[PDB]
DNA sequence: GCCTGCACGAAGTAAGCATTGCTTACTTCGTGCAGGCACA
DNA sequence: GCCTGCACGAAGTAAGCAATGCTTACTTCGTGCAGGCACA
């Protein structure tokens, strides 16, 4: 039963104790561990090396359970399975220490333990009860301990003395001592055998086995009684005793070096002590006890509750949790009287939802645990028998009003479902657990058969019905139809288009159904447009694809350049590789002709006349007029930055000063055509809404009851478009009427800076500082976003560093990564080596690889 | 603004009117077709046959739309653009089709195809309004389709008169009429070149557009009008109508061919009619109207609005369905009167959810929505925010109610989570999103300083922070420590042991942390257990691993059966490929020696006493009497099929019978032998129960309260066992105060069969007709529970045939598959065309695969 | 709305990661019988 | 509780799939201007 044991003493005697403990069960461990090797490898068991260690380990462990509690005060109320040993110590004639007395019987350490606080995970067990195979004699042995007699106990099976093992008689006439008839037949049949179980001395006799026993103390009558009444005539030796306890531990350690090598010998791997830790406890989990001290030991890691009452708890329900969290309160109180309401609310996670989300009583707790034993076992009993048990009296008011509204709530929690619908559920189906599995098998007409299930209802009850009935064409049936047939929508999307069509669904539905709309506009056939989306997925990953891959695929050379949007004076110009690859190199056609020469262009396999479209428009203008020709026109535009506007901004006589082999007679020229041109073009865009436009742009916006609100709060629709135009955030939102979903439309942006954790207030700061997200995202610097007030996560939100931040990297170290590289894919693929060359750690490198 | 038709005819003619419509929408992607091939590539615009191709299919659409609307009133109430086009027909002399008169204008046809109910999705866009590169006179053109003209409207570029062309004056002065003096003017910049914009006649005219058209009516003034004061005076000739009505349509399906020979001269693919409709569908969905026609699709497809309504929603709100559903009720009203209350419900699901699951009037709804626009939106907003604009009178009081509870219920539907706690958090963070964004950011002790926020409340909200928490030796603020360091449980439990270690945390935290506990019983080592779970995964999977790779992974060969559960009668008599080859196939020593033969042991390279040891024990007890000799030994456990009842059962006579090479002078011995040992077995575990030890299993299995319970409710323990050994579910849960998690506690399978999904009556039916759970798993056929009245899915459920049936499979296929094979990855990776023996699809088989 | 392609900005949309919920042997846990590792 | 290894049964536990929720450019959507497809 109880288990238990209180150290009361100082700190130094505390961790003298632990050491003690902790030595003797590292010895009782190498008594298993031999013991494991003496069964694993016959060869092992026919060593007789391996038997002497054995021996040894049986008398180091007897050694150090001989010097636990040696001021016979550092324990009180010592109990094993219920006896107090300690008035059944007090009881006998030469008192003595209860631990000891206590350690000699089984599992007697499990007090112990418990005293000293000795982690049970690793199962810390002395025993001291070997019979065969013991070194010494059992009785003996058994009283040493008892005793404490450190000094007469062996540290070396080669200093055993005879008279203590199979001459044992020797020492009995050493100290006359008298010898009643009942110890007289039980010595002359050990005369035999002086390792004869106490067993076979009480069936060879007629005796019980407490009879030939007898009570560890002088005043009795037994073998105990007769080598207690021997060893207290002995003295202490004090120098044995000094030599045996400063020898002890070296030899353990030796033992243990003994104990590899034979294990290394028989089985070519060592034993460790986690191995040996695991394995004692994968022997002695089978017996109730350790399922105890296991299920005791997660009460208090998981559920904070104290040592002695998660044991006590253990004890009460066999070690079972949920037996545990099932019991009412009551119950629980009667069995563990320590036990307090909070730690029973922590156990009993039912209880503790019914008091605290409820408001019940314990006693109206308690009867809801009595009569459905959990909050799930509610959810399972009908309604109709809750109101039948609250009308005859069985079930409290509290109770029942309690248990209706936690039926309740499993189904309010659904978007649609109000408290008539879910109470009209609650009478045709019984409980919500019978609703939820209709819902699973796709009942949707029977649900639909309840007043007030809606298409909202069913589409937040039934799995995927939304999905299917927002499609045009498709009933509530033959969604029913579909979902039983296939088993849920993703069998209904994962089937082939065949087996679609049969069923009578048209082509539209199946791509509507399947999302192959952009496979569609790809390819013109619904099933190579789901075998595409089989084999790779998205259009993008089709669009990402190699132009070989393509090629292979069934792809003609336009179908590739109209996939990855090659422009067309790009894909006339070059060949599919060159094209696609300064495309997906560059992004645009301007900056191929911006950045490429005129001569690399020709290089690649372009017409003059192409080579010139590729170039930008002004290109095409220079050498429009007088033939400035490509290579000064291209040293031109180099100057200015391909600027029409720099160009006509300037003198003419800066053009020779910038250029080099420029005329001065052609820059003149050259700055009047530009500025010809640049007065052409602003003759077109020069626009500025009128205030109708602006009405009408904001009716567009933002609907037309908001615009007009608009337009009489703040005058006119020319000063909402002055508000917008300058991302006056905060002065639109103080209109009441006006919120995040119109700001948002009105003011681009708004949004994105929204989602990405920014109030209002620091996303207009943004907008004034930058102008547009765009321009943040391609400029704005970590320490630039921290002087407008915004921390470190939304900058490393809105920059789009999350990934990198998500490798345990800092914002800065993650911008450095950025602006040093390209995106984050290219630190993904990135030099292991040059990532340790900018002072990355390799932990962090392998974190960025991940 | 609005485009509305009404279809006031018979059956027959709205089938004519819509084929009408089809073909022209047929031939208008032609011609976009071919305006698509003449831009698309340089190759294909050089080409003179594909302009007369693009020129034919002008001709064509023409020609179809002049049959559209022939008997002048299939059609009335034609709107477009908000302009009535039948009072503006009825004000003309000549009248006319409204219908006709109405698709001559931009995107016209809008009217028709929403008379006609043609699909919206691909786009029906019928366009008559070509200017440059139209074979006949553009004003000619387009009065010749307004006044249904199929006679004069060519079906052929070569068919087209110089007089209707080039030489139009020719047609003019043919039929006389008079001619004013701006036609005149009109008509002299004309013959310079007839195809000239109205635009360029406008302009270098100094007249309006509207002033050179004029009303398409003999009495106007205007090139619209003179072309119709030229064609009124010209009779119809029916002989040509009938001819190009018969013509046109093998013309439009020979001018596809000729399209689809130069997509494949010129871009080395077709053109699909589905590729078409897209890139109709892509080119013209940039268009303001385009958007509002999907958007109203959108609606009437998943919100079930009325067409009209739906459109009248998309026009009003710019086709944006989230700026409706951020739209107060009394605003959708204004601006669609004929709107119901339930339509608005249904778009504006905020709306609804007001209504319906919070009673609120929709004024109140309108209030919610003007002040917090969504859910979302209250889900938000501080409750302060709230409780100001309540006590300014700003805020009903219904509205305030009905927003403070639905920013409570955000937080009472976490477990742990009252009311007063949901109030106090909310007065301390502002709103439910602050605290859920909190709990993400893992702020444990900021979330813990509210009052009523305990360890359930935490472990609720904190993701990850349950796991962490109950791990012995971790405290809140290391726990809060490790999650905010490497950012979620996840990541904490991916960190190498290296930085685990130096946290400070130990490696039995570690060890709980990682899940390692059966690879450290494998392995001593905790980093070799991290790195096996690395590569492998699951200590079940390096377990199953073949023995060349384990000896390579560092294992030796006792190892290597630690880890397979090698016994040591298998171990020891073969080597380790064969013993674990053995192990793998059969599982168990007794199927190994009940299986093989005695000479199969031998073979392989037992020693006959380790032979006989692997066979059964009964062999090694038939071989101890007599000598019967191992040849004649295995016959004899063949014959009974090793039982030792089995044997002793039948009479002596029967064995000479059964065995061959067996005298009968032994027989009588072997059943002699046999009885003496079933008598000798029956004597030691002849137990049944007694009361008090049926009363102390009670106590053990459901606890002391509810096993007296039991003991009071029935006789006596020893009928609560009696039940027990029936399975009396039924009986044992009509007791009060015993549920499921204590009958499953005392009938073993119970449990299981129930997560089954079986009813407790099912689960009894089931076990008494077993036995037990495994006996009905390795025993039960699915037409056999089909006889005990379970579902086809509870039966796949039990016998373990959901992964086959998830392949859309019946039970039956399934259940023959698990019996003409063995597990189920014995089907996943199966003979591919032995599955098709037995009858399976390639479908079936594929996702067989999958 | 001339007619769209090229191009850019960015959230509208929806791919993709993460979390959460359900199911079941996927793995761990509890029990019993022989006979050795060895008795209250 | 002799002692534990072999073995089976099964839910206790927790791997693994499924659905749901969050974040963001991941993929589409909306807009503008150039110059041709080519004009109220
Ligand atoms: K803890
Ligand atoms: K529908
Ligand atoms: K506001
Ligand atoms: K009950």
């Amino acid at each position: 039963l109880v288990y238990d044991a209180e150290f009361v003493g100082s700190e130094r005697e505390f961790e003298e104790e632990r050491e003690t403990f902790l030595k003797g069960v590292k010895a009782y461990d190498g008594v298993l561990a031999t013991r494991y090797l003496m069964e694993r490898s016959s060869s092992a068991k026919n060593d007789e090396e391996l038997l002497e260690l054995h021996q040894n380990f049986i008398l180091l462990t007897g050694s150090y359970a001989c010097s636990i509690d040696p001021t016979e005060d550092r324990y009180q109320n010592v109990i094993v399975r219920g006896v107090n040993f300690d008035e059944r110590v007090q009881r006998l004639s030469t008192g003595g220490s209860p631990a000891r007395y206590a350690i000699v019987y089984r599992r007697g350490w499990r007090a112990i333990a418990k005293a000293l606080d000795i982690d049970e995970e690793d199962v810390p067990a002395i025993e001291v009860r070997a019979v065969k195979r013991n070194p010494l004699q059992p009785a003996l042995y058994r009283i040493l301990v008892r005793y404490g007699r450190v000094d007469l106990m062996p540290v070396t099976v080669d200093e055993v003395p005879p008279e203590m093992a199979g001459e044992f008689e020797r020492l009995i006439e050493r100290y006359d001592v008298p010898i009643d008839e009942k110890e007289e037949r039980i010595l002359e049949i050990l005369r035999e055998n002086p390792w004869t179980p106490h067993d076979e001395i009480a069936r060879r006799l007629g005796l019980s086995v407490s009879e030939v026993e007898g009570e560890k103390d002088p005043e009795s009558s037994g073998i105990y009684s007769l080598w207690s009444r021997v060893v207290v005539n002995i003295e202490y030796d004090e120098r044995t005793a000094k030599r045996h306890v400063k020898r002890r531990d070296r030899l353990l350690e030796e033992l243990y070096e003994h104990l590899e090598e034979l294990s290394e010998r028989y089985l070519r791997h060592p034993l460790t002590r986690r191995w040996i830790v695991e394995h004692k406890r994968d022997i002695m989990r089978r017996y109730l006890e350790q399922r105890i001290v296991e299920c005791a030991l997660k009460l208090q890691d998981r559920y904070g509750i104290r040592e002695d009452v998660a044991l006590c708890l253990a004890r009460a329900f066999d070690g079972s949790i949920s037996m545990i969290a099932t019991t009412p309160y009551r119950t629980l109180k009667d069995v563990c009287p320590d036990l307090t309401l909070e730690e029973a609310k922590s156990v009993n996670r039912t209880l503790a939802t019914l008091i605290d989300e409820h408001g019940l009583s314990p006693d109206a707790a308690d009867e809801l645990i009595e009569h459905f034993e959990s909050i799930a076992g509610i959810l399972a009993t009908d309604l109709e028998e809750i109101e039948r048990m609250y009308e005859e009296g069985r079930l409290s008011e509290e109770a029942y009003r309690a248990a209706v509204e936690i039926q309740l709530a499993e189904l309010t929690k659904k978007e649609g479902v109000g408290r008539k619908t879910a109470e009209r559920l609650l009478r045709a189906f019984g409980n919500p657990e019978r609703v939820k599995q209709l819902a699973r098998e796709f009942e949707i007409e029977k649900l639909a058969s309840v007043e007030g299930v809606g298409e909202r209802v069913l589409r937040s009850l039934v799995p995927g019905y939304a999905s299917l009935i927002s499609i045009r064409g498709i009933d509530r049936e033959r969604a029913e139809r579909l979902l039983k047939k296939y088993g849920g929508y993703s069998k209904v999307r994962e089937a082939g288009v065949e087996e679609l069509r049969e069923d009578g669904l048209t082509d539209a539905q199946i791509r509507e159904l399947k999302g192959l709309k952009t496979l569609e506009s790809i390819v013109g056939d619904l099933e190579k447009a789901d075998e595409l989306k089989r084999k790779y997925g998205s259009a993008s990953a089709v669009r990402r694809l190699p132009v070989e891959e393509l090629r292979e695929l069934g792809f003609s050379d336009d179908e590739i350049a109209e996939i990855k949007g090659i422009p067309k004076k790009l894909r006339e110009a070059f060949d599919l590789e060159t094209a696609a690859e300064l495309y997906e190199r560059y992004g645009s056609l301007k900056e191929i002709g911006r950045r490429l020469s005129y001569d690399d262009l020709l290089e690649l396999g372009a017409t003059p006349k192409a080579a010139a479209e590729i170039k930008g428009p002004e290109f095409k203008f220079l050498l429009n007029i007088e033939g400035v020709g490509p290579k000064l026109a291209e040293r031109i535009l180099e100057a200015v930055d391909y600027d029409l506007e720099r160009l006509a901004s300037l003198n003419p006589e800066e053009l020779a000063e910038k250029v080099e082999g420029l005329g001065e007679e052609l820059a003149e020229r050259v700055v009047y055509a530009a500025r010809e041109r640049v007065e052409s073009r602003r003759k077109s865009g020069r626009q500025e809404r009128s205030e109708e436009e602006w009405k009408e742009w904001l009716e567009r916006k933002v609907g037309e009851g908001r615009a007009r609100r608009l337009i009489e709060y703040f005058g006119s629709a020319g000063e909402v478009g002055k508000l917008v135009e300058n991302a006056e955030v905060s002065k639109l939102l103080e209109v009441p009427g006006i919120g995040d979903e119109a700001v948002a439309r009105l003011v681009p942006g708004y949004k994105t800076l929204r989602d990405a954790g920014l109030t209002p207030a620091e996303a207009e700061r943004v907008l004034k500082r930058y102008g547009s997200v765009s321009k943040v995202q391609e400029g704005a610097t970590p320490d630039e976003l921290r002087e407008l007030g915004l921390g470190d996560a939304k900058i490393a939100r809105i920059l789009g560093l999350r990934s990198l931040v998500n490798a345990r990297l800092d914002v800065d170290t993650a911008y450095e990564l950025a602006r040093r590289y390209g995106s984050v894919s290219a630190v993904r693929a990135a030099p292991v080596a040059e990532l340790r060359e900018l002072g990355l750690s390799d932990r962090a490198i392998a974190r960025i690889a991940g």
